């Protein structure tokens, strides 16, 4: 009925307790119980902010509009268990010109600066991003190519095709498969892309991306080795300034 | 067919007027219409410089050559109604060495001198500038990093790539979004760059500019901040001492 899930609690730190997690008959982890925070918190950070909230039995972000600024109570949310070989499955659910997202097999990074003090670095630089958006009224839907920031895109690289996200403010599924370098992006019950990872195509998408080696070095450096040696990382999702829904959080181990 | 719009009549005024403008079916607005300068005033004035005229459909800025200096009857000019996320859109034509600019995100900011008397300050110390720019001829072009000031470029920040600009003389098209903090810049139709206002990353590239913290701290408060506590204002165009014009001004609010 229920499976031990390690998590870690701040920065960067082990994941030295557990969580008793449901699991369902074909291996599915709910991850998000519909009322508590345990085992999330923001990224980076050792709590969740606080405009995160759970409501209706989901997790909602309560955007004031400032896109990357992630202004006030604010940041990326992270599931804090490092995740391999994965399958998530999610509803979500976004507001009208919103823009939000899922991450997965993102790591914690810091930089040091000229002083040699830490700066964290964005989730997305190491991550990968199952774009979340309002395909009809954000203007990032018009932006890339070929349509490779509308929703369950993998952000700034591949289109979702068949495009077939609902309108905002109606409930999406999402799916985000990663098994052994292999990834595919679901959007409602249809599989939409799939990539590998750690190869020569997975690099030559990087190249043609905002994260290229020579627009963001660091970016490109952390995405080619996607999830670090060990090739794991955190699933979470995208505090972009704006109202965004999820529930029925759930993610099967699949080695 | 027509929306009100609140405008502003003198320095730092509330937006107590308001116009009827033309709106298209696709949410675009009329700011300028041909004919007269309602709505517009001088950057910190309550009046069009004399140096701004209305000449064939165009806003034309009348330069006598004197760069920075502003002399005469001039100083830049805004269409004064605080804009937050909008996307603007108009044609600009400079003269052969010609330089000015394009402002958004602008608020009228004044300081105190060692008396406590008020110092008006440059719009572009609050506001980006969308460079305007004949790209062939102006020093200006060469300098800078990386062609970062020449047309459509975030001056002395991001360069416009690819830098498609028409020569000295012929129309342009330029567009400038602002969206939630995101911003591109359009020219002749092609986004030639984007960025994210409010970010670290926006921080870093102040730093590296002429506004940096170290070089001009007002500035850089200003910048850092772009738009004040409320991330809005006023969209307007430059007094660099050069003969240039504008025309079809259009800018959709992109929110509620
Ligand atoms: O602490 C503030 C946060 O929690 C409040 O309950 C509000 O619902 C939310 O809008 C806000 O982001
Ligand atoms: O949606 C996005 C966009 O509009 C801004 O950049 C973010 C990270 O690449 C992405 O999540
Ligand atoms: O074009 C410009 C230049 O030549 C001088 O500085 C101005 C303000 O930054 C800019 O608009
Ligand atoms: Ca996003
Ligand atoms: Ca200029």
């Amino acid at each position: 009925n229920e499976v031990a899930v390690s998590y870690s609690k701040s920065l960067k730190a082990a994941e030295m307790d557990s969580l008793q997690l449901p699991v369902d008959a074909d291996g599915y982890i709910t991850i998000f119980d519909g009322k508590t925070f345990n085992g999330w918190r923001g990224y980076g950070k050792d709590r969740v902010p606080s405009k995160w909230t759970i409501e209706d039995g989901c997790i909602k972000f309560n955007g004031s509009g400032g896109g990357e600024a992630q202004d006030g109570d604010g940041g990326d949310l992270i599931f804090a268990h490092k995740f391999k070989n994965f399958e998530l499955e999610m509803e979500w659910k976004v507001s009208k010109g919103g823009n939000s997202g899922i991450f997965y097999l993102a790591q914690e990074v810091t930089s040091k600066d000229k002083d040699g003090n830490d700066v964290l670095e964005p989730i997305y630089i190491s991550a990968p991003e199952y774009q979340v958006l309002d395909n009809d009224n954000h203007p990032d839907a018009k932006l890339g190519k070929d349509n490779n920031r509308q929703s369950a895109s993998l952000y700034d690289m591949i289109p979702a095709v068949p495009q077939n996200a609902k309108p905002f403010g109606e409930w999406n599924k999402a799916k985000i498969m990663v098994y052994k370098g292999t990834v595919v992006h679901g959007q409602n019950d249809e599989n939409v892309l799939e990539y590998h990872l750690w190869t020569k195509q997975w690099t030559d998408l990087l190249q043609a991306s905002k994260f290229s080696q020579d627009k963001w070095p660091l970016a490109f450096e952390l995405l080619n080795n996607c999830g670090g040696e060990n090739h794991e990382g955190f699933i979470g999702m995208q505090d972009n300034g704006d109202d965004v829904w999820f529930r029925n959080i759930r993610v099967k181990v699949l080695d």
